[PDB]
């Protein structure tokens, strides 16, 4: 079978949110009580304080800066691992959310529909599940081996400053007694603090795709039920309010989570465009910040394009029914039709901290932001 | 009881508002005819009038300027000192609203709401109510002892020049026997006129908490009596009516000062960048420049927060009363929730006197302004 | 009576659109075919044909241009001058229109509103009317006054040069013989091409005015008819689509001049702030470019204030009648009001040739851009 | 007749979609399977591949540039080819959506519209046709003789470099053996890749027209019937569905190719201010480059006002209806142009690839910016 395939993957995107070491949460297949172990939660804490403790000496080796190159070396990194700290905070506070979130997936079985249309429905929803995920693992994997394991390569087979950019820490870490080991521990860290976020926005886009393709079962059920009584129109409108009810459920922890990510990823591509424009780098780390460009353009189409498409398919869904056999039916039909329509015309959006709306054109107007202060950059030197 | 509590804290801000010098209007709790007292009216005519003068000798002190530094630092005290003399004004012509609006707050008991969720909402409304006070007050009384008091102890407890930025006078205030009476008077006027705008942005914070707990109420309201005749609805909808009547006599005052409110606020933080940025300051300008950037910031953020929480409560009441039982009520509830609904369609939005809307984008958009005048007054030194 | 009061100053707003040479149409009061006369006829073709060769010798004389100063000092003038031409052409086309729009400030007597609020609206409307009529003329008499004659009183009275700023010619015009009478044609041609386009404005503000105080007596009426059958609620729809059917008439000529009086007021103030800032002008010019930027502020102002009344009053429209009685009335008028809130939902807005929307903030939107292009301008020195 | 007269004019205009080598599809006309042959396959395999060749050997002729003059003299053509191209591969995808499209244009007979109504309707739509078909074909033909045959009239008649702009080439391409061939080559891809998206924005423009048309006739359809049992509202409804179906079907391709457009076009447009303020021309590439920028501008603002116009009739088909009879009329009627309106108030609006929305304002945002740019590249000089 088709569907039970689909269970495989989304306990599959558990595990890998109890990988990464967020807090765990009850999974709708596991009925043992396995979430509240003490075997997972010393994981997730243990992991947790590594990544603060890291995040902490990277955010004040940034203001303890020789220069402005090195501010910017720092600003990059210190802003992709305090979006990781936001995104621990945010599902440490929110568990009991995400419960409900994760058997919203596990049973979602719409009423009324044609046979013909689940499958097609539940081909396209693997295949991009699938594409989505493979692509920003592929893409994290890569970048994480060439910023971590290269300039490894150069010395550590056969002077100092192993790693690319240094950090405050209370050990010395430019004796040779010391660097080797800063810089495993660093590498560990650094998988975990890349590992988080990564799986987050998976998350996040396996939501908006569900919520696609629920939205279009019931735009066709709602055509089915008005070609052929009243039981089928309640069952429409049951499922029309639990679609806006998860919706109001993944707006809260991703507006923090979106409000510090677009803010900070800003601020990193800026960076990162500065220093692949004017000053003459060392040829070595031209291969890691030409993935993190790609990286960080990817994932934010990707979240922007999944967000937009869930309000599009609202506001198909307020052209539902509208047709010739709605002026010949009677007036039960011709006043719920209306009220169905009333509520869809509100869209379906997910804000950031309520200070813009992610959409295609928020994309748009970031990136005239972001070409202005690079002439900025460039022109300052 | 802890709705008798509620009594005391409106009484409180009642008293705040008599006490640094507004027009003294009737109070819910009076009921003795007090507020047409002179001897509240003599300290109101007494304490703005003062404040018009203080204001007016700091005004052409900015016009008769030595040069660019002089200039704003006459700028960021005059900006604050007009927008105190537009709340002056402002409170002084509507005296008869405030009234009303304080008579709302006595007592707006919503009928038909579930007895479990008036408590917490209670308990709620008071800590918040108790945050923004003690904040914006503790706030308020540090940056007034640091900016006044500080320069104070470097002389007078033992050359010339005891206040940081001077004004225009007639007298000399430049020798010793007046210096020090000139620096008392602006003690006391800087008391006054500091007191007098926040406690205005007090009492608005306190009216957004109460309507967002009332528009709550409301919606809570509405699914009791769907999930049980006329009555009912016509008490929502009367509530409903009220709310929107409130929100349009709350919209005049405070668009007029909120326009003052932003523009000059928005100078006085990119003057602050900039003697923060690049001039060599005296080091003990430092705690007082630190301090004005964070109340600043922490009021422009509380209006535009509570200013946003009503936007969205209002459309959250626009879902209200959508499920399975309204496709099997009669034809009268499908018309009033349909009623109640493209009326709840309209947002209820405070506006800065038409120009624009105090939301929380428009704090992001003003931020961008700030950031982009800043650039530019660093870059002309 | 103060309602004949009324047919005077309509008459006196008809009189003074054929005094600065529009094209002349059917006023309500005359009924004798005066409006095709020929004696009124070849005034508006001397007028407009004068006008046109004025404003093409200054447009000609603007790309003759010497430096980067006199193309500034013949670019104000000749935005003005090209504003007034596009005026002309506007009323020379719609004639038709201007008659059906002078018919509705005739008659336009609501039905079922109570008769307390007829007389302070009357009242309040000749209030507004005199106010903004007064003072476009009187500034407007100022500031030719003081640019036409206040150098005719250096030399006249009594080398070269008369006027501020010269234009092309195929006479000399440099020469004691012609520079005089030159500067009598420039006095007369600007006297008409100054009077254009305010007695547009003029016009406008009247019509708005009209509207707004249309749209609050609708108000009332619908919630005088809704406290007490058909017939009401027929005359309240027909009374809201006339209303409609105005403003769509008003749309068409207005965008077209709007759109041109905005762009090139935006240059126009630009050019004077250049002028004011840095070069040492001769301080004979400041009287005269300190009232030019006033009126410009102030026409803007206007226009942007009575075209945002219009829209609030039509959301205003939009929240009548919603009250307790509305849940106790029959289908009719729950299905009539229904239309009326639905219909009234659309704003009544006045686009500038469909480019932007006259409103309160694109004034704040245009001011930003003029002081972004006045900091690039006072950059290029 | 007059409507054979537009059966003529849509034949030419899938003859010209023919001629430019887009994939044939099924025209209206067509009833023997000519689309099918592969005599006209061949035709269009081979342009588009010649099309593809060309485009490729100028993109990576622009990399391998010398400076930033030959850069962005690169940047012009290759903006223009590349949207040649995403036209070439947006129409070679839906080649079925076509189909559909040419069939609504074949017939689109609306049923209840007064007789006297159509004839004017035709008559405007063929003017316009015409108008805006001529238009862009003489000024493309103009544009491509210049660029062309102005370089070959100074040397072949009769040292290197007859074309304007270089290309990468495998072949020398600077001897004379070469050049000439090369030359004669770049003409007849010149002309394939100019009469593509040309030919598509003349069948974008007639579509629009067609879709105001039909609007308007709606409208009229509304008020005639409303004047006067089911089923004239019954055919009302389905020519209100099958318009947005029509629409839905010219979003998506029109959503890519003028998100390409809109980008390509400003940089071109940027790019060529550039050239014709600051570098000293040769004074032969004047009348082109001031060719190339009239016809940017006259292609993006007719877009703009075709696809604007849509959107103001869908609004004006809102107020459709709503007088004194709706009053009167039974509940059926009461409810049918409730839900009309209800479902007109969603805009047909056509959006670039989601990322924006191609309307009358866009034009002004995209002005601004390509103003903001064009200051920026000529202060780098
Ligand atoms: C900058 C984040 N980071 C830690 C240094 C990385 O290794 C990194 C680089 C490129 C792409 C990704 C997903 C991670
Ligand atoms: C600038 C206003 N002011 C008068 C000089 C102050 O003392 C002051 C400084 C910081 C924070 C607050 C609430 C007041
Ligand atoms: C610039 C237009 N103008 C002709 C030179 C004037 O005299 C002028 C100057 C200021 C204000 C008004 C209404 C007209
Ligand atoms: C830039 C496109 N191009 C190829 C060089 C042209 O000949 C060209 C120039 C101006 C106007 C038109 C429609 C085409």
């Amino acid at each position: 079978d088709d569907y039970i395939h689909l269970r495989k993957w989304i306990k599959r995107i558990g595990i890998i949110l109890r990988i990464s070491g967020h807090w765990p949460f009850r999974l709708p297949h596991e009925k043992r009580n396995q979430h509240k172990s003490k075997f997972r939660q010393v994981y997730s804490c243990l992991v947790i304080t590594l990544g603060f403790i890291t995040c902490s000496c990277y955010c004040i080796g940034l203001c303890l800066s020789e220069s402005i190159a090195q501010a910017l070396n720092n600003i990059t990194v210190t802003s992709y691992f305090l979006q990781s700290c936001v995104c621990y905070v945010s599902f440490i506070i929110n568990s009991r959310k995400l419960e409900t979130l994760f058997n919203y997936l596990f049973e979602n079985e719409v009423v009324g529909c044609p046979r013909g249309y689940k499958m097609s429905s539940i081909k396209t929803t693997l295949f991009r599940c699938k594409f989505v995920a493979f692509s920003l693992g592929i893409l994290s994997f890569f970048g994480w081996l060439m910023w971590t394991l290269l300039p490894l390569a150069v010395l550590v087979v056969d002077q100092t400053s192993l790693r690319f950019v240094e950090a405050w820490y209370p050990f010395d870490t430019t004796t040779s007694p010391m660097n080797e080991v800063i810089a495993i521990y660093e590498a560990v860290a650094m998988i975990f603090l890349i590992t988080a976020p990564m799986s987050s926005d998976i998350m996040f886009c396996v939501l908006m795709i569900f919520i696609v393709e629920h939205l279009k079962c019931l735009g066709m059920a709602i055509e089915c039920t008005l070609k052929g009584d009243a039981t089928s129109l309640c069952n429409i409108v049951d499922s029309h309010v639990k679609i806006y009810r998860t919706m109001e459920i993944v707006q809260s922890v991703y507006s923090s989570y979106f409000a510090t990510l677009f803010f900070t990823s800003c601020l990193a591509v800026c960076a990162l465009a500065y220093f692949l424009a004017a000053t003459s780098t060392s040829f070595t780390r031209v291969p890691g910040m030409v993935l993190y460009l790609m990286y960080i353009f990817l994932r934010i189409f990707l979240l922007c394009l999944l967000a937009t498409e869930v309000a599009e398919q609202g506001l198909n869904l307020c052209h539902a029914g509208y047709s010739s056999k709605l002026v010949l039916a009677s007036d039960h039909v011709r006043s719920t039709i209306q009220a169905i329509a009333t509520r869809a015309q509100i869209p379906l959006s997910i804000t950031g901290a309520r200070f813009f709306t992610v959409n295609l054109s928020f994309l748009a107007s970031m990136a005239g932001v972001m070409l202005t202060y690079f002439i900025v950059l460039l022109q300052v030197n």
